[PDB]
């Protein structure tokens, strides 16, 4: 009867201590910048047939270590309304994969808040879709970020639900 938790760490998600990692991926499975750059360097064999549509997630093992490639929408291409819908869906597919895998913990970034943000601050939008998807899972969730201001805000949001 463990107590599932949420935690935030400001560090490279490729150095995570969890049983699986979520990549903020691209639909064509191509190595990119940001999270996907780190994931490619650490777990390159997980990019075999990782391409998957926007709003979906696809898991590929690197050894026995699962890499969940989740494809958030690029807000430069989507309307705010359609993009918000795809971002919610991507996180829902992450939650299903985490559950299917049976892991006790997952390392997860904030999808569509960097290269795919359309130039907007989407910290709150993306974190809330994360919570909406993962709340009903019983995995320990650890959110990885790089920005000191964002660590604080993510940590505040976690605190004020406990
Ligand atoms: N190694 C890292 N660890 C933790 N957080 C990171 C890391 N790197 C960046 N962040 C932050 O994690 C957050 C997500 O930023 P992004 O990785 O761009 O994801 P997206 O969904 O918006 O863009 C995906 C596209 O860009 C890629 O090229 C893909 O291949 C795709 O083509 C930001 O706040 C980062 O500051």
């Amino acid at each position: 009867h463990h107590a599932p938790s949420y935690r935030v760490k400001r560090m490279d998600i490729a150095k995570n201590d969890e049983e699986c990692v979520v990549n903020a991926a691209a639909p064509r499975g191509l190595p990119g910048h940001g999270v996907c750059k780190a994931v490619y360097k650490k777990w390159p064999e997980s990019f075999k047939n990782s391409a998957t549509p926007v709003g979906t997630a696809k898991t590929v093992m690197c050894g026995t270590y699962p890499v969940i490639h989740a494809v958030g929408p690029n807000f430069s291409n989507y309307s705010e309304s359609e993009g918000d819908r795809e971002l919610a869906a991507a996180y829902r597919e992450v939650a299903k994969e985490v559950t299917r895998l049976g892991v006790n913990s997952v390392a997860i970034p904030l999808l569509s808040t960097g290269v795919y943000s359309g130039g907007k601050d989407r910290l709150t939008q993306s974190l809330n879709h994360l919570f909406t998807a993962m709340d009903s899972t019983d995995a320990d969730v650890v959110i990885y970020c790089r920005d000191k201001e964002w660590e604080k805000k993510i940590s505040e949001a976690i605190q004020m639900r406990t």
